[PDB]
């Protein structure tokens, strides 16, 4: 069953779209639209590789939340392929009956692998999941986590810890553009929250670091951040603390280091979530938990695609996009942090990719994109209509995808009480 679907890429000509490809012969090419059906090549291999969802399938493996996202939508609209190549001999057309098995296809992968069983029954099939409401965690390490976070020990100045960026109370970031660091350094990109971080794939907009414990260690030697030499120079502080040395080394009583420090506060981060968004409840079926308002700009959302990268549990997080991704964006000049993930890959089509954020809390983590330049969410969404949709709407709906956002605010329980 999953070799039908291979079948059926293979059939309809997908592949010649949507993997790494040769100039094609001569004789695939329509005659006065050569150059649309190049870029169409391109495009198609940009915004769906093909390879990924292959590999997945071949191992028997899960693919990926945004992929199916992708897939179900195009099938749901029955965009796929661009009809102007399906009289061609290479490109076939999708029948209704092959739509309807695609889409079951996939009803079964989310059944499998992503759907929650807490989530009302009529809802388990959405391109979205509810956070889970607890993470198992240690305690003790939390506590002292809990403390770490909160201690500016770690910076070269002893004045900035890890909440001068990330705020708890503020959506876990500064609000500022991007973030200042000890001697008044202006950081390069906006800082992102810390709330769900533990459900990316990969940490930091280009994904240079693999967990939470990996990126913790970023910011103390950072020196456009917290700018310790080293963790030598930050333990001979934290030694002198009998409070903090004691309870430290109940766990680990191999003493500091950083990767204990670390994790420690990488524990303490899983704590950082916020279940029971108005939204989230909805999933589990409180049907007044939304407003008629919030229900539409929800389904307005799948419409507009943003449910194919902003997919799963945190409404992104999952995957590496392009900033322009149906329309060149205007970055007026490009810097290494608009390259994003390419200075981690080296390679081509990532450059300019870049983490998708996921949109929980989103309402509370302004101002918005990687360069902090984007500050509302009407001004964000329009933004993403037109450059990662290729799309404008009336201002009504976007007033109700608007709506919709702020039903993503969750309940942080602070670690005191
Ligand atoms: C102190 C120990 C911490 C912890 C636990 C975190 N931060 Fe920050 N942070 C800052 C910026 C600008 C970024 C993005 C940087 C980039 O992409 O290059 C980050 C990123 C993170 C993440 C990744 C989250 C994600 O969704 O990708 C996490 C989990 C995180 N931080 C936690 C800015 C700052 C600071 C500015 C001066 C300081 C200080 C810190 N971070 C410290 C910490
Ligand atoms: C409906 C059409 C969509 C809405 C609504 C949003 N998105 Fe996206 N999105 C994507 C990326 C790669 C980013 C980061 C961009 C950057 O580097 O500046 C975003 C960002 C947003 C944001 C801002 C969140 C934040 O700053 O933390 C919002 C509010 C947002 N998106 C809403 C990627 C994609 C994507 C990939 C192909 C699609 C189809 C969409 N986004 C669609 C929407
Ligand atoms: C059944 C075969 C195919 C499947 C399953 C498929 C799947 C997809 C998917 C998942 C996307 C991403 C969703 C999106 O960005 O809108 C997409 C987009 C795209 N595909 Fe394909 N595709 C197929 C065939 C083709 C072919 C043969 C071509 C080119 C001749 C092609 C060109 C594109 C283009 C240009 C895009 C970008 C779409 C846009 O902006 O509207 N696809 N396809
Ligand atoms: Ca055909
Ligand atoms: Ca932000
Ligand atoms: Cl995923």
């Amino acid at each position: 069953e999953n070799n039908k679907v291979l079948g059926f890429l293979r059939e309809k000509g997908c592949d010649y779209c949507h993997t790494p490809s040769a100039e094609l012969p001569a004789y695939y090419y329509i005659p006065g639209a050569k150059q649309l059906m190049d870029y169409d090549i391109k495009l198609g291999y940009k915004s769906f590789n093909l390879e990924a969802v292959r590999a997945a399938l071949l191992a028997d493996k899960p693919v990926s939340q945004s992929d199916l996202n992708k897939i179900e939508w195009v099938m749901q609209y029955e965009t796929m392929p661009p009809t102007r190549y399906t009289a061609l001999h290479w490109a076939g057309k999708v029948s209704d009956e092959e739509r309807a098995e695609i889409l079951a296809w996939i009803a079964k992968q989310r059944a499998e692998y992503y759907a929650s069983n807490d989530t009302a029954p009529e809802h388990r099939n959405e391109p979205v999941q509810p956070i889970p409401q607890k993470l198992p965690t240690d305690a003790q390490k939390v506590a002292l986590g809990f403390a770490l976070y909160h201690d500016p020990r770690l910076s070269a100045d002893s004045t900035i810890s890890c909440a001068h960026c990330h705020a708890l109370n503020a959506g876990g970031v500064d609000g500022r553009k991007t973030s200042i660091g000890v001697g008044g350094a202006v950081g390069p990109i906006n800082a992102p929250t810390v709330f769900n971080s533990v459900f990316n794939v990969e940490q930091f907009w280009d994904g240079r670091a693999a967990t939470l414990q990996d990126q913790a260690g970023g910011p103390p030697l950072n020196p456009i951040e917290m700018a310790s030499k080293s963790w030598d120079e930050i333990i001979a502080k934290l030694e002198k603390d009998p409070q903090l040395k004691t309870q430290f080394l109940e766990v680990y009583p191999q003493g500091f280091s950083g990767e204990n420090i670390t994790d420690a506060i990488a524990e303490f981060e899983k704590t950082l979530i916020t279940p029971d968004s108005p939204f989230d409840k909805w999933l589990r079926g409180d049907e007044n938990a939304l407003t008629a308002q919030q229900k539409k700009g929800y389904q307005l959302f799948k419409d507009n695609k943003c449910a194919t990268c902003h997919g799963g549990i945190i409404l992104g997080g999952r995957s590496f996009e392009p900033l322009g991704l149906k329309k060149d964006f205007n970055f007026g000049e490009i810097t290494a942090a608009d390259i994003g993930r390419m200075n981690v890959t080296k390679e081509e089509r990532d450059k300019l990719r870049q983490k998708v954020p996921g949109l929980r809390n989103v309402a509370l983590t302004a101002p918005y994109f990687h360069r902090g330049d984007v500050p509302t969410l009407d001004g964000a969404v329009k933004l993403m209509l037109r450059y990662q949709v290729g799309k404008e709407l009336p201002q009504e709906d976007v007033d109700d995808i608007v709506a919709f956002l702020h039903s993503l605010n969750g309940v942080y329980t602070p670690y005191m009480q």
